[PDB]
This record gives structure tokens, sequence and C-alpha cells, in this order.
């Protein structure tokens, strides 16, 4: 809740919001560090926790499965935000390539057309092959962090994602890794053995 006056250059997420398929975060410290860790934005980093099953992580053969993973109960709220990593094992023969999605009342696809990060309600490609790579993302671990991940978009190599500050959510927006730092911070995610 409170949060210390540290250089820790990491702000870390416990909750997400997704309005008007806009996708926000909630940072765990969210009363004091709004106005305290924003002084120096040396291209800090942000991380989000998979504590509250918000985070969902595909292997193989569950990435067309999207639609049956929704629920059909309390429709008036739908289900709580979860943030979606997908992996192939076809596409990218010596590395790892991914896509961005969110579930939610409907499955949400994100997509970096013209350097904007936009949510469209489509299920993800099969491979980066025959898809327009506008919607398609590359895996990249931080360099200095192990715990945490990064995405840069197929289109615009060096270019990832980023949240920053409105008001006290986090939005995602799309940062070049040169950028990060200019009124923003490094979107990260936490990853799992």
């Amino acid at each position: 809740m409170a949060a210390e006056p540290v250089e820790d250059n990491c702000i870390n997420f416990v909750a997400m919001k997704f309005i008007d398929n806009t996708l926000y975060f909630i940072a765990e410290d969210d009363e004091n560090l709004e106005s305290d860790y924003f002084g120096k934005l040396e291209s800090k980093l942000s991380v989000i926790r998979n504590l509250n099953d918000q985070v969902l992580f595909i292997d193989q053969g569950n990435r067309p499965l999207f639609e049956d993973m929704t629920d059909s109960d309390c429709r008036d709220n739908a289900p709580r935000t979860i943030f979606i990593i997908s992996m192939y094992k076809d596409s990218q023969p010596r590395g790892m390539a991914v896509t961005i999605s969110v579930k939610c009342e409907k499955i949400s696809t994100l997509s970096c057309e013209n350097k904007i990060i936009s949510f469209k309600e489509m299920n993800p490609p099969d491979n980066i092959k025959d898809t327009k790579s506008d919607i398609i993302f590359f895996q990249r671990s931080v360099p200095g962090h192990d715990n945490k991940m990064q995405f840069e978009s197929s289109s615009y190599e060096g270019y990832f994602l980023a949240c920053e500050k409105e008001r006290d959510l986090f939005k995602l927006i799309l940062k070049k890794e040169d950028e990060l730092g200019d009124r923003s911070i490094m979107f990260t995610v936490q990853n799992e053995d």
C-alpha cells in the first residue's frame, strides 16, 4: 500500500482493468510512488506479478482455445482481466515469437499497427509467416534482470511495450528502447518455472 522512498527503479503491478478495450495496470503500492518514483525517469522498470492469477501463459496447443477460457456467469460483471502471453513452436526456428492478448468479456488481441497500442476483437494468428507483422511480437529478456520479460513488435524492431501514468492508473503504450524514460516506464512480465 504505502511505498518506500527507494531507487529500486521497478514498479510492481498486482491488478489490472480492461476499460473500453483499453488495458490498465494497478501498482501494488499506488498511494505514494505516483509522486515519488517519477522525478528521475532513468528508463525505469515496471513488472506485473501473477499473485492473483492474472497472467496466463500458453505452452502450445491452448493458444486457439481462448474462446473457451471465458466465463458465462456474472455476465453483467464479466471476469477479471487476465494478461496473456502466447508462444509458438513453429515460428522463429532459432528464437521465440509471441502474441499478446487479454481475456475479459471477450477475447482481445493486441496490435501495434502504426506504432499505436490498440486491442481488436480477434483470435491470435497461427504463425508469423503468413501473418501481418503488425500483430506479431518477439520475446526478449531484460538486460540485467532474469525474472523480468519484455516484448517488442515485429513490424517495428526496437519498439517495446511500456506503461504510462495518466492520473493513477497505468496504460499500455509503445515506446522505442531509446525512448523509454521520456514520460514512460518499461512494461515487463514475471515469468514462471
